[PDB]
């Protein structure tokens, strides 16, 4: 027995998620019913933890294990058995994990950084070419940056998203697919032909995505191959344990997975970091100073971008306030007892609200809402289990260091070359396409005319 | 004692079966473990056999009988009392064997061949009517051909599967059900919330298959009948021993088993044979000559298939390297010692790795991986029980001559009417749905301008 | 004479239905021979009476006018023969180039590829289960689209190998549906229509892309096929002395693809409907196909010899045309009908379906269908039967559409009987062209070659 | 006086009805001869095809610039800009004396640094292509040329490479030019057959004018310490009048320069590259010269001026296919032209540049072969023989502006790429008042040289 929102007859607790912002509404519900409230759609039942005292127990890997949320299962139609959408028990998870983790080591990050240059630059000089009347769309440009970055770094493919003014075809099809997956949780009945058009769209969109994967495999095969991208490790790499590589199906699924998960979250992070820095003009200066004093060169090396640090505080704080991956699901291997008086049968599903967890007064204090980059000056103070926006344990985000290195590079370059002034009095708008992203975020940045 | 693979505690070997390719994992395991290796899962034990000298004893009709594999047991729900899934100490198996065996014969093959041509003509016309730029998905189009062949010949129903862009609903549902069979074997815990979703799906898919069979009986019921056919021999066919016709409820099961087992195996065989013919030019040239000399008339005759010698040799060699039916299971009918080294209590289950059996270097020479049809120039020279791709004894594929007849006829016409080009130097990737088929195998086939 | 006016939006709200042309039919039966359909920013007059229509088509003072629908179609059809004025340079030029391709001898040239596609359709209907029923409009679009692809551009769409509609058809119906939806929109600058534009552009690219595919397929092949494409690429108009530039030819490929599949599929669908509804009428068509064509595959001469089916097709066009209307404008200022002055540039809309239902010229039983009514074509006065347009602007692919209809229909009727088990109630789906919706029939073969 | 076939009451206007008026007139010039008379309803024009007869046409004493019918239709949006201005117009002398000096070869050095930036974008877009992709040469050259002229002269960045489709200005301008050319081939414009064009046409002007609004607002708002064509216009007091230009004429000049200064130049680059790829030895010589002369990552002005053979190839491409298809003049009083042809006052005189180079009397025979060796020494070419940039004071003011970037950009390309004519392109030419090869595509594999 647990508090739960009102039950609508045979439809149960499902129809409360009937809005464009389902994840954002679950926070408002959690503040009411408490740290956990049971949620019950037809058949499926979940529980949403909002306080660390219980989330820490859910995160013990011997007790509980990552579960695919009702949304991630719908994602499986194009993501397949990739790292994000594969069960930990499917041999593909551990196989691909051990195969692809070497690509995110410290030594491979140095090789990726020079490729990150191309696209961070490729954003900076785009903004240097803009005239005084034009405002710049931060989410739309951050998505371009991040997608180009993951393409060129991990798959040696240039999306050239800055050379198109409207989103890349892959981006439109992907947002359609994620929007559809979020809308499928909605549908009391997805079986009715009333959504048949959606199905026709899904395959269609997937086509585009799949087609792009073809372009990434077709070129490298015929390409002059002198690079060790993530793609070479997918095609030619072998698993230490299995002893055998990935099958074609899972290779394509991993390519799709990394495109989506490598650009969406990171672009949302850059957009939120800006929103809070542009909203608070008094946080910029130090950071700016930092870049200017930390970057002796206009184009930096991995030692220089590793030497900059305060950007880490600024950026980490955006995820603490608004993580671009809002939640993850877990399940119970055995009939353990959670948080004291909570007992769970085998396979009971558990969701955790990363934003609401991070929005806990006991650990972070009463002033949770405040955007404070101060908190992260020390890594040691916060308990490990309280704050984690990249997942938990072995199922934590595999490309965390990649994401953060890219984000600091881009954000610090922005603050180094430009002066940002909020000229739109933006009201907060958080679009949910399986992920959290500021919607309509528009700012303009007067250049600092700093040469290369 | 008996070697065995790595057991993770309670679940023992069972967690190994999760991979997309279980049979290939077992082949890898057999390469290291040896002739035979034990394989114990919670609640089930089976010993996998890879050396021919053990296979010859396991195959003896007076030594070991057929046992239902763990996956075949789950297959029963749609297939059931059909011979492939029926027991040997089963009533319906004996009745159906005695009365459906006469439906396969020289006279029978003659009955089916004229109608086979039609479907093969649909295939040839589709590939002839493709534009120059287009390419052919061999396994997909082979399943397309095989369904229509078996349907039109043995059930007087045209699936019209060639007129469909996507796979037939029967194909989708059948593949998905086989998915659950395999994936629930590999499953540790039988009950869990999540599986219910799966469970739902598998009620759905099955129904489609059921629904489809309802047409064959209904269609023939309404339309004209009394034209010697498998479906006739099921409706009006009578048991010589008991003077009894088949149970209608059991006739439908027969239809399921035949539809399923008549395409997947033959289509996988055709795809594999075309693949191996593509990797070696000379082995094609010889067969392209054979098809021309043996088949002069535009439509192949019932005699002209038997006149083709090299086509059958190519098919048998391709079936040797990758037998489309990967394994069969057998239980001991009385207490025996296998090989004189391993004692087995009666009823113990042994699985047989057919592809690993064909790779035994002692019998097939020390170049087993080499694909040369010439091995089957004198098929009499092959040792006894060394080559059993279709099965063993009474329990082995009543329509194996139909398998060979359709596959030889089709492949003869394919090599006659077309020129095959490989644009990707395809990386061999084997997708397993309890049956082996190449995945991603695409070639182009230029026209040779031959009539009808 | 004018229908009801709503605000400054004039009578535009009256066309805000699924089937605008049907509403117009009601309105001229209500308001008489002619009526002015005023709209915000565009004014035209709909004409339904043979007495005025026959006068309207004389090219002395009349020239073809692009209707609003054709103006919107110009975004993808462009400068092609269908969406260009007679004054426009590419109409005269490319029409002189492509007109030799529609000669009866050239028609013989098309006959063979047409027979390939027709036998493909007859096959799909010969592989029919007893359970299966055919969707006539959906399969007929396949027949006509593959026919034009193969015969005019030597490109096999393989539409019959697709139970789902071809990507070209999906994108094209979205674009044409948008052309129809842009008429009823009160204001086009609304931001809520921005999405509608994207898919529209999306819909266009598909079409364009497929067009480009054809040009690639032709470039690398044995160059031995005489069709529309070889003519457009290399042909030269004697007076102009020049071939078509690269940008025009793409518009011509799009133009012909659309105009060859949609209107023709409509004709054969409606003709099958009418044959189904009247058993005797249909008996004669099957019987004439049997007597006149003995060969397994029709000969060109045998297609031309068929005349009952020609009556059936012309009479189906009479009751229901597939091109619903054509628009003309006054070359110079003139007066029509004696009671109406018309300044230069005032445009008229000749409504083909009501024109065919003029009681004076065709008798009172205009609603009643009978191919026997076309037993003497010269007996019928001039411009009584104008479903193909006026003068030079009349359909350049008249004989191609008629040859396909006659040939294919003869094959269908000779090969088996047709049975409307569904007793389908005629619902005409309007997408710039008149096409029935949901018309499904079962035809059990006569087992002949 | 030789005339082509008068089809009917419409004089011989149906002769230009084909979309390629210049190509048809060029065939007609081969057949009819050195001069032929072409008359439309209400106007008569003379098309000259011979250098000896054009020689008298060149003299300013008897002939001065007259706006052609096409240019007169262009004037609607172009206004009294330098291109569509009369010589006997108060704004021509003003804007000429004020803007003639801005194209100085010494003023070119200030342009160079911004002129290489847009070329950096071109080379980058090509370098950053994936192997499966190809370059639309004219479509990308138009982006380069538009950004080049806009940035160098008006300090405005169109960012044409950042838009996958052509710029809004480009589409509206192409429709305006196509419209002005279309109005040429009309017996009577009054009828409402293409009165619809009149809304569309006017619509286009808005866009262009509206875009020009932005170019006035970005210069005033932000600080503008930039010397350029627009800065010269903004202040720009004429010495003769003693008075600056008014904003009636300022916007007209901005529009005039944008259109006339990217269209023709992108056409030139495309033509020259097509010729280079069709002729491998000429290419190889020019590409190796580009390697020798350009030793810096960012080229230097002196290096662009040093390239003689790149300019020679550009001049040969211009000679064969001049981007400006024709220029027209008017006569002073009565004079005898050629000795066989007399003319009254104000008689129209339109020079057909492409056919001028085709006549044997100068370049000898083999006029159609692309041989960039005809410009070895500039002096041996007869003076008055080669006039692709106009005549006299009505010669192109941008001759200095066009060639520099043309030598620069082209040079840069030859330095960083190897070009392959995979399509084996069959030549097709489009003339929206300016000649450019339509649909010409190549693949460009990089030389991996840094910038
Ligand atoms: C912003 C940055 C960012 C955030 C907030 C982020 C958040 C997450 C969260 C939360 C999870 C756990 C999901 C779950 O249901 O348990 C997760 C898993 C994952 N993430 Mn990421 N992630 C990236 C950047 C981020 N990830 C980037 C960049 C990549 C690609 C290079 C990436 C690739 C993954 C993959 C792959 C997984 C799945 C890992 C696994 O299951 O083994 N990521
Ligand atoms: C390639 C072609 C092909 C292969 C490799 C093939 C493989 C097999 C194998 C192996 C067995 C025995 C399984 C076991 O556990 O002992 C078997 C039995 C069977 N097969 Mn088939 N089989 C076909 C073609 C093949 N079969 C075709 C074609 C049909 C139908 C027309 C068919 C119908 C059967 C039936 C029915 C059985 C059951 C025989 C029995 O149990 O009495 N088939
Ligand atoms: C049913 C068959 C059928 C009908 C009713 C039909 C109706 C018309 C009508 C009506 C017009 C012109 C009326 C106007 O003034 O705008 C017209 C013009 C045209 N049609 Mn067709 N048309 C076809 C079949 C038909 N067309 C077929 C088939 C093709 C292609 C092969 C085709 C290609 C055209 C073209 C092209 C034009 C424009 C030619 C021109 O006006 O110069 N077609
Ligand atoms: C190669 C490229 C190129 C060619 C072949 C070219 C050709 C011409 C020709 C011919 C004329 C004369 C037209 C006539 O009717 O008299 C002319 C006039 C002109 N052109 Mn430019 N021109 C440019 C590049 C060219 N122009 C560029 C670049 C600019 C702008 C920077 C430019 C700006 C003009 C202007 C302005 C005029 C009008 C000068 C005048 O008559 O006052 N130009």
């Amino acid at each position: 027995e647990m508090p739960q929102p009102k039950t609508f007859g045979e439809l149960k607790n499902l129809p409360l998620l009937n809005t464009d912002k389902p994840v954002q509404a679950l926070m408002k519900i959690a503040d009411e019913l408490g740290e956990i409230f049971k949620f019950e759609a037809p058949g499926r039942v979940t529980r949403y933890l909002s306080s660390q005292r219980l989330i820490k127990e859910a995160c013990d890997e011997s007790r509980f294990d990552k579960n695919l949320s009702q949304a991630l299962k719908f994602v499986r139609d194009f993501a397949g058995d990739g790292l994000f959408t594969s069960w930990t028990h499917e041999k593909n998870w551990k196989k691909a994990h051990n195969i692809l983790l070497p690509s995110f080591s410290q030594q491979a990050m140095k090789g990726y950084h020079a490729m990150m240059v191309d696209i961070a630059v490729q954003l900076v000089q785009k903004w240097e070419r803009l005239n005084a009347d034009e405002h710049i769309e931060v989410p739309e440009d951050m998505t371009r940056l991040t997608l180009d970055t993951i393409g060129l770094c991990g798959f040696n493919y240039r999306f050239n998203s800055f050379y198109r003014d409207q989103p890349h075809p892959f981006i439109t099809s992907m947002v359609r697919a994620l929007d559809e997956a979020m809308n499928k949780l909605q549908r009391a009945n997805p079986d009715d032909p009333a959504y048949d058009e959606n199905k026709r769209q899904f395959q269609e969109d997937i086509k585009v995505m799949n087609d792009l994967v073809d372009k990434i495999i077709a070129d490298r095969k015929a390409s002059g191959e002198q690079s060790d991208d993530l793609l070479t490790h997918m095609l030619n790499g072998k698993d230490p344990e299995t002893g055998e590589p990935l099958d074609d199906e899972n290779i394509r699924y991993q390519i799709i997975t990394f495109l989506i998960a490598g650009h969406e979250t990171t672009s949302g992070l850059l957009s939120f970091a800006l929103y809070f820095l542009v909203k608070n003009p008094h946080v910029l200066q130090k950071a700016a100073e930092e870049a200017a004093r930390v970057l002796v060169d206009p184009v930096p090396s991995y030692k220089q971008v590793k030497q900059l640090k305060y950007v880490g505080m600024v950026l980490n704080e955006a995820l603490r306030l608004w993580p671009t991956a809002p939640a993850f699901s877990l399940y119970a291997k055995e009939d353990t007892v959670l948080g004291g008086e909570y007992p769970l049968e085998k396979g009971d599903e558990l969701m955790v609200l990363i934003p609401q967890l991070h929005r806990d007064k006991t650990i972070w204090g009463d002033d949770v809402e405040e955007f404070r980059p101060e908190r992260f000056e020390n890594p040691s103070a916060i308990p490990q289990h309280a704050f984690k926006p990249f997942g938990n344990g072995q199922r934590a985000c595999i490309g965390q260091q990649f994401a953060l290195h890219e984000a600091t590079l881009v954000l610090g370059m922005m603050l180094k070359h430009f002066d940002f002034e909020d000229h739109t009095n933006y009201e907060l708008d958080i679009k949910e396409t399986l992920t959290l992203k500021p919607e309509g975020f528009v700012v303009k940045a007067k250049s600092k005319k700093i040469p290369l």
